[PDB]
């Protein structure tokens, strides 16, 4: 069939990660997160599926139909996530690779969805439309968003493994493209997919019959340019200094730094770092 | 040569938004009336009297002092936070700029206060907190928009603003001679108007009587761009002090992007971000 998503082991040099995204945007690495951060962090979720739910406005699960069971910004009560996942070193080899040439980057939304038996496909989207100025930028501009995609579950053709068109970030509309036009993410849990900017993409529909639901992490990254979707600013102060420095940077408690020609930063207060406003401690 | 525009007052907003496009900025006169620019003016004494710190200083630090800087303006200036950031002119001016864009929010708001003898600022794009506006094509929609307030009169000799009439259809910057600039000579009162892209500059003091000129810009961005300045340590107590629309500019807020994001940007446990905080405002 057509081309297909290609794999690289997570030892895989940083480099040739560039280069699939430039070209196909985006690759696979495979057995990142070992079996017991993915087992922990399932766990912490577990509690937050089984909480009673959530009553009264939800932003973003009230528009869309019911195809999906969600667990909004899980940082907050992930603690596998926050000290694990979200620190991870490949991860932000990636990062700081892709996102040289925009300076700092943090972490705009992480999310999971979990996807019972009988649910129809996601509409086909790119992470973008969260700030629509992204829409405007050149494609040879440098990058201001990234999205990581974390397989809790199996990822297979019958359950809904997500789906990306390749090369659909040379594309300047999204338009209304056929299933046909994707390939398919299938992976293991511990594996990642990593998503360019402007690649087309959606969650599949999980075609297994009864009780096989599929789980799906979306870390989203943007250039600290942008206003993260989901704001940390509500955790507790002892929950912020358990992190290390970069989970604090990732979660908008410091202060940060976009590129050249901004030579101060952004993030500030009174002109000084917003951690040492705070006398922020942390882990490290 | 072609000078800067000036409206009184209740021009069109219209009016405003073409002299934007053509000439990049434009003066309305009289906006704010005597006893709010004296307010505003006695507060600001307040925070000039208190010496700066010789801890770190981010943007203070980093250029010559040529220059008093407050930063931090809506949290010291009482008169900001709940009249002049307020100002019905201001928001019609930024709801008809900022159309395309969608919500918009304060960046950041501070003074500066320029003696005798110091010299002329650089020329520059306000964009340059955010680089990925250098990138942005001309028609895409714009995302900044600096709102500048005399709070002493501005002269040629004591160094008035100076601003590139249709230097926003500048790719770059360039090294602009000073005679391609016109002054935004002004009385308190009065309001500088300039668009995303367009090149000015504060200019030397070289009187040798007079007020030191007082310039506080209040820059305002697209929500969904990070502010420069976060009010995000302002207490509970002030905040619920302020209106609805003070909060939203203050980032209190969930706030909307434009289509075809139709969840919102800064918000928590898929809910707005005011109603997690149970905010109460002066005018709810
Ligand atoms: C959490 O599960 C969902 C369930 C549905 C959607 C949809 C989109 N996203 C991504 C959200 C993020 C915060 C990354 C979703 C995430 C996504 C929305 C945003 C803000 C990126 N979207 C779209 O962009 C396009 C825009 C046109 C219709 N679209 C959709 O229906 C849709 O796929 C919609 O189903
Ligand atoms: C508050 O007083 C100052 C004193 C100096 C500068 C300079 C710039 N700005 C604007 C800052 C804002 C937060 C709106 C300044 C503001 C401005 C910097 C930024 C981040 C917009 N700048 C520039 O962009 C250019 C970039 C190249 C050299 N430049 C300068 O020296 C300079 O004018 C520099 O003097
Ligand atoms: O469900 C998936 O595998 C992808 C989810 C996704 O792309 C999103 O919610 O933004
Ligand atoms: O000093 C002035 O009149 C202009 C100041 C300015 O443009 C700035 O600091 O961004
Ligand atoms: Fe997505
Ligand atoms: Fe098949
Ligand atoms: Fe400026
Ligand atoms: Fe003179």
């Amino acid at each position: 069939s057509k081309p297909q998503l290609q794999r690289l082991a997570a030892d895989a040099d940083v480099d040739r990660m560039c280069r699939l995204l430039e070209e196909d945007g985006a690759f696979i690495l495979k057995g990142l997160l070992p079996f017991d951060v993915v087992e922990s962090f399932n766990r912490e979720l577990d509690v937050q599926m089984a909480i009673p739910p959530p009553k009264g406005e939800r932003l973003l699960a009230d528009k869309y139909p019911p195809h999906f069971k969600y667990v909004p910004n899980v940082a907050t009560t992930c603690p596998t996530f926050r000290n694990t996942v979200l620190i991870n070193p490949v991860i932000h080899a990636i990062c700081e690779a892709y996102f040289q040439r925009t300076g700092d980057y943090w972490l705009s939304a992480a999310f999971l969805r979990e996807i019972e038996s009988g649910m129809p496909a996601q509409p086909f989207h790119r992470d973008d439309a969260t700030h629509p100025l992204m829409h405007y930028q050149p494609l040879e501009a440098p990058p201001v968003s990234l999205s990581v995609i974390f397989p809790l579950t199996e990822f297979t053709e019958e359950n809904g493994a997500t789906e990306v068109i390749l090369g659909s970030h040379r594309w300047t509309e999204v338009g209304t493209p056929e299933r046909d036009q994707a390939v398919l993410a299938t992976m293991d849990p511990g594996d990642v997919l990593i998503v360019r900017q402007r690649v087309v993409h959606a969650g599949g529909g999980n075609r297994t019959t009864a009780g096989k639901p599929r789980r799906v992490v979306l870390a989203y990254f943007n250039s600290v340019q942008l206003t993260p979707f989901e704001t940390y600013r509500t955790m507790p102060r002892e929950m912020v200094e358990s992190m290390t420095v970069l989970g604090q940077r990732m979660l908008g408690w410091r202060t940060m730094k976009p590129s050249d020609p901004n030579i101060v930063g952004i993030n500030l207060i009174d002109d000084k770092r917003l951690e040492n406003v705070l006398q922020l401690k942390a882990a490290d």
